[PDB]
């Protein structure tokens, strides 16, 4: 029905498989630290899976009036990211044994990032949408700042940090030019971009982490 | 007005009394571990109380169109379970000194279980409701799996585990045959079943736990 | 447009500045304990800032029918308080090294306090609104009870405790006489009162705490 459906179906499938793979891979792990990383990393795509399914079936989709039109907004993404983005930061923070003050800063900022993103997404005054985008972006930049200025461990963290910064930074650009923002890129193509980003930031990120010896004490 | 009102009133009352009883019972406890179990166990029915009240007054009730009808759906249950089910798992996990990786797995899975349950409850495409029910059930079965394959302590945990598995497993069956699912059992009877299950899984479970010497260090 | 706009604008500004001040002030802190207090205390007004902005732009405002009228209800306050009030309790609890059982009690009770407040705010049956207000108030009184009956540290905690009790206690009175309750005080004046309370309980509270040597190990 909706041209973006194929990407949602493929997104659902790839999150589903990634979840199952990490579930299997994690069986037999007894190391307490390793358990933590498997739990976090498996839960990410499991949640993403349910929200991709939500969007595919049309449950995670609403219409937001602005700019003199009914704009199709997939709210289910913010429900996803609200839980998955903090968990991904938690993998990075636990990897470097970050202290609780820094964890709370990252989680807090993340919560704000997604929350303002959501408000932006559903705002009916076109111009205001972008005020929310700017605040959320500030919060993202704060997160990237902490990650950078807040041997196997070092090495794996550096790789996952670089992966994070490049992928996460693309989301505000996609949002801004997409159907939630300027509407210069059509929803179908926006949906494809977000699937590639999400699968890379969840399953891609997850394969790198769970194959490393850093997760083990 | 609504025939199920009596069960909601009785549910409200019994959660209310259970909360007060556990509040009193917990006064004077100085043991740090015991405090944790009293806090968790008292908070469960306190939350359940407010949501039963919500449903009784009609605040926690919405109409969901599907199958060519306006179906009365008490959404307030998912608001309740979203917080109470994780807390009940937290009692069990703390009882056996489970590690944080296992706690996060259980909490995560629980969140998914209830979240998908909620989406199912509010889904307007009849057939899709059951896709959500199946996912949520998978998550429940994962939880039951971890509880089983993930002396006073051992003994009390075994009793509370068995209580949990039997009561929790009935919820998907009640949902499936109830007004949220197949609609072969009328809402009034469905409401009665859920009250008996909820009071047994919260106050019943809570009496067993708070009377045990396992809670003490 | 709305006469209360000036207070929302001023509220937004003052939370914004407080956030920036605490962000700057916190740079260079290396002490793990101090980090925790800076993270918590900076995040409070940051969240408050976004919700004040929400209300100013009109996003955090809905109309609730009751008493034969369309009543303008700023729901964005409960979204704010839901996260900021627990964080403020967390500052106090960490200050006195409270145990996890007490933290969970305070957080739990807080969650209930705000949650019932929200339900009250949006309830369409006028008389029921006040049942919810009474429950939420009970939860508040429980919180105040725990704070009181549950040298620099002692001294700073006593000052912040006294600040908390006096400011927090005014909220139910403002709600009750305001546009959410009895409607004897007009929304503009209610909005002013809440701004003064919020800025005092967040920035005021935050200046006292972050200037103390108690935050340091
Ligand atoms: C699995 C999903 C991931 C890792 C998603 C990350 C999402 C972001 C970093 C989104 C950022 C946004 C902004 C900074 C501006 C406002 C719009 C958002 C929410 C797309
Ligand atoms: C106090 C409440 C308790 C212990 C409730 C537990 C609820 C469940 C285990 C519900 C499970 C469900 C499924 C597995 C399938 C989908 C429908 C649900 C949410 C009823
Ligand atoms: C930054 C905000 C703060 C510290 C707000 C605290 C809010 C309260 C203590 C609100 C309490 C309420 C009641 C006890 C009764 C019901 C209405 C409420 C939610 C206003």
């Amino acid at each position: 029905g909706r041209p973006e459906w194929i990407w949602l179906a493929l997104g659902t499938a790839l999150m589903g498989l990634g979840t199952l793979y990490f579930l299997v891979k994690g069986m037999g792990v007894s190391d307490p630290d390793a358990k933590k990383f498997y739990a976090i990393t498996t839960l990410v795509p499991a949640i993403a899976f349910t929200m991709y399914l939500s969007m595919l079936l049309g449950y995670g989709l609403t219409m937001v009036p602005f700019g003199g039109e009914q704009n199709p907004i997939y709210w289910a993404r913010y429900a996803d990211w609200l839980f998955t983005t903090p968990l991904l930061l938690l993998d990075l923070a636990l990897l470097v044994d970050a202290d609780q003050g820094t964890i709370l800063a990252l989680v807090g900022a993340d919560g704000i990032m997604i929350g303002t993103g959501l408000v932006g997404a559903l705002t009916k005054v076109y111009s205001y949408r972008f005020v929310w985008w700017a605040i959320s972006t500030a919060a993202m930049l704060y997160i990237l700042y902490v990650l950078f200025f807040g041997p196997e461990v070092a090495s794996t963290f550096k790789v996952l940090r670089n992966v994070t910064v490049v992928l996460w930074s693309a989301y505000p650009v996609v949002w801004l030019i997409g159907s939630e923002g300027a509407g210069i890129v059509p929803l179908n193509i926006e949906t494809l971009l977000f699937m590639v980003l999400d699968v890379s930031a969840k399953v891609g990120f997850g394969l790198i982490l769970l194959r490393s010896r850093a997760i083990f004490g």
